[PDB]
């Protein structure tokens, strides 16, 4: 890691706004550590579709994610594109599908299922480096540990964990996608509709699945880190809204969870924690608090370049049920 800002911005306490990168000018929000002495680590928040970043960050039951710095960790949480910089957008102008190749509006978090999103299978994309450079600046005025950079976020901001994970392994130190999406391909790349990618991990449970949320094929190897994905249970499910307002079922956490716990257990170098919840699709909701503190201290102690054979998993939260690995309580085994 590298600490520098662009020419002459200021990055301070609170909301930064006007931050260049890529030719678009993007906001954030830092929220310096409390009762820390020495470098912080640090945790990079994202909201999902609906939520505002500040509901984000403020409100309890979207995880009031700004409340981990009275917890040590220096919290830089971005602003979506599609939201002007407003960190009180919610669902408007974000909440849909994606332009330019891109699959889904709020994050630039994988390739749309045309041809137009072809681009994308080798190239982080946008966000993916702004969160880079976000980091990197704000490391210039506050003391952040190298070791301990993670990123995390619900719904398409799972999504975003997932391919800031895949994309920039040698630069986070690990992860917290909350049901987020993998957007399940065949292997050899072609975009699978909604159904027929569910059925596909339902046929190949323990597989590693290719994915639109990543680089076409999958990386063979990526950097050391530490990566916990979450299942909301029965209910984690989305159902999207037509121009028209009527609902229908475009997502389903389950096999998406499953896919990116099987990419990542299969890492050396990566530790994956599979935790699973009933909550459904939103910011865990069983003791949120308690759980946001035990799952970002679990991958501080996983300190980047750690060695996975020296992690300890503690027990997680009264409602919450996890292990190192793939996910096992999702689909039937072979063996049965």
């Amino acid at each position: 890691v590298k600490w520098e800002c662009p020419a002459g911005y200021e990055v301070k306490e609170g909301l930064n706004v006007d931050f260049p990168h890529k030719g678009m000018k993007r906001a954030f929000i830092v929220y310096p550590a409390k009762n820390v002495s020495g470098p912080a680590p640090v945790w990079v928040p994202m909201t999902g579709s609906v939520e505002s970043t500040n509901d984000n960050l403020t409100v309890a039951r979207s995880g009031a994610n700004s409340i981990l710095a009275d917890h040590g960790y220096t919290v830089i949480a971005p602003v979506r594109a599609c939201a002007n910089q407003d960190p009180n957008i919610r669902g408007e102008r974000c909440n849909g599908p994606g332009s330019n190749g891109w699959n889904w509006n709020p994050w630039f978090e994988g390739r749309a299922a045309d041809p137009s999103g072809e681009h994308w299978k080798n190239d982080e994309g946008p966000d993916s480096s702004f969160f880079v450079a976000m980091v990197q600046c704000v490391g210039t005025k506050y003391k952040l540990d190298a070791r301990r950079l993670f990123l995390g976020g619900i719904c398409s901001g799972g999504t975003m964990t997932n391919r800031a994970l895949l994309f920039r392994s040698n630069f986070w130190a690990g992860g917290l996608p909350i049901s987020g999406e993998w957007y399940v391909t065949s292997d050899d790349g072609t975009p699978l509709s909604f159904d027929d990618a569910r059925a596909a991990v339902a046929a190949a449970p323990t597989k590693i699945h290719q994915g639109r949320v990543g680089p076409y094929p999958l990386p063979a190897k990526v950097g050391p880190l530490i990566v916990m994905t979450v299942w909301g249970g029965e209910k984690d499910l989305w159902n999207c809204t037509r121009p028209d307002g009527s609902r229908f079922l475009c997502a389903d956490y389950r096999p998406s969870t499953q896919a990116g716990s099987n990419f990542f257990s299969a890492q050396p170098d990566v530790v994956h924690v599979a935790c699973s919840s009933t909550h459904g699709h939103m910011w865990p909701q069983l003791n949120t608090q308690e759980f946001n503190r035990w799952a970002l201290d679990t991958l501080a102690s996983h300190p980047k370049g750690s060695d996975p054979r020296s992690f300890k998993l503690t027990q997680p939260p009264e409602g919450y049920t996890c292990h190192v690995g793939p996910f096992t309580g999702l689909y039937a085994s072979a063996w049965s």
